[PDB]
C-alpha cells in the first residue's frame, strides 16, 4: 500500500547479530533498541538493475558494493524507506566532498548526524554501490571523469583508506535496516 513494509527483528536472529555486529565495531558503548529491515522491492530493483548495468561496463571487475551507515533524524526514517536518500530536502552546505547523500564507513561517525532531542537516536545501515571512486571536493554535483576515455561512481575522503562515500545517484543506494539505538542505558 504504502510500498514499503519496516519488520522488526528478533535480536537471537542471525540477520539482527550481523546488523548489530558492524554497529558496535565503533560503537560498542552504545545500547541497539531495536532494528528493522527495510522492504521495498520496487528500490531494490532498481539498486539490482543498476549493479547490473555497472557490471557490465566494469571491465569484469566486481562492483565495489559496501554496507556504510547514514544518520539522520527519526523524522525522515519512512520518507528515505519510501523514496531513498535525498539530498536536498535540507540541501548540502559546510565541508563537502560534494552535493550527494553521505555515508560513512563507521557506525561512529554517522552519531553525530542522528539529531534527537531524546535519548533515542536513529541510524540506517544502507547497501551502497560505491564502484569506482576519486577524491570528492565542494564543487561537485557529479563525480568526474577518469583520466582519459567514462566517469567515477563515487567520491570519497580517501582513496587509499575511504571512511566518508557521497553518492550522486539514488539507484547506487538501497536503505536496508533503521536501527535505533541510545547512548544511555
Ligand atoms: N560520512 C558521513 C558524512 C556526512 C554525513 C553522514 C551521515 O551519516 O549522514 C555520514
Amino acid at each position: 500500500d504504502p510500498g514499503f513494509q519496516k519488520i522488526t527483528l528478533s535480536s537471537s536472529s542471525e540477520e539482527y547479530q550481523k546488523v548489530w555486529n558492524l554497529f558496535n565495531r565503533t560503537l560498542p558503548f552504545y545500547f541497539v533498541q531495536k532494528i528493522e529491515r527495510v522492504q521495498n522491492l520496487a528500490l531494490w530493483e532498481v539498486y539490482q538493475w543498476q549493479k547490473g548495468q555497472m557490471q557490465k561496463q566494469n571491465g569484469g571487475k566486481a562492483v565495489d558494493e559496501r554496507q556504510l551507515f547514514h544518520g539522520t533524524s527519526a523524522i525522515f526514517v519512512d520518507a528515505i524507506c519510501q523514496q531513498n536518500f535525498d539530498w536536498r530536502v535540507c540541501g548540502v552546505h559546510g565541508t563537502s566532498y560534494g552535493k550527494g547523500s553521505y555515508f560513512a564507513r563507521d557506525a561512529a561517525y554517522s552519531h553525530h548526524y542522528s539529531k534527537s532531542d531524546t535519548q533515542t537516536h536513529t541510524m540506517f545501515l544502507a547497501r551502497v554501490l560505491v564502484g569506482e571512486f576519486v577524491r570528492g571536493n565542494a564543487s561537485f554535483v557529479r563525480p568526474p571523469a577518469k583520466e582519459g576515455w567514462a566517469f567515477y561512481d563515487s567520491c570519497v575522503n580517501s582513496v587509499s583508506d575511504p571512511s566518508i562515500f557521497v553518492i550522486f545517484e539514488k539507484h547506487q543506494v538501497y536503505p536496508e535496516y533503521v536501527i535505533q539505538y541510545t547512548t544511555s542505558s
